[PDB]
């Protein structure tokens, strides 16, 4: 099943050697702790690699293409939301590549 190979996605995502650049993406965005009051109005549908890993074991994805789109959904919001020479922006395609090269495999 390549929903074995998601759950092998998350891990490797989620996994130490990334967590420099990871960090902002493991749990939802705290608007409220971080005072941005705007992002709900931009961020039609929000998402993080913790609610991925919820959906994921509750069996939301009914394959690899599924779960594929909530990731890039998690990149897309961040670069829609913050400015293109934005900190969280380069951490996102330093995240996106171990995704991407991941994703390939299969
Ligand atoms: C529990 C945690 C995930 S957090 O939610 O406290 C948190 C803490 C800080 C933080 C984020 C989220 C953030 C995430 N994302 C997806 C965005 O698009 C952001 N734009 C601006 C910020 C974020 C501000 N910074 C990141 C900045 C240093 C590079």
């Amino acid at each position: 099943e390549q929903l074995k190979c998601c759950s092998g996605i998350l891990k490797e995502m989620f996994a130490k050697k990334h967590a420099a650049y990871a960090w902002p993406f493991y749990k939802p965005v705290d608007v409220e702790a971080l005072g941005l009051h705007d992002y709900c109005d931009i961020i039609k549908h929000p998402m993080d690699m913790s609610t991925i890993k919820s959906k994921l074991e509750a069996r939301e994805y009914r394959d690899a293409q599924e779960f594929g789109a909530d990731v890039r959904l998690m990149f897309s919001n961040c670069y829609k939301y913050n400015p293109p020479d934005h900190e969280v922006v380069a951490m996102a395609r330093k995240l996106q590549d171990v995704f991407e090269m991941r994703f390939a495999k299969m």
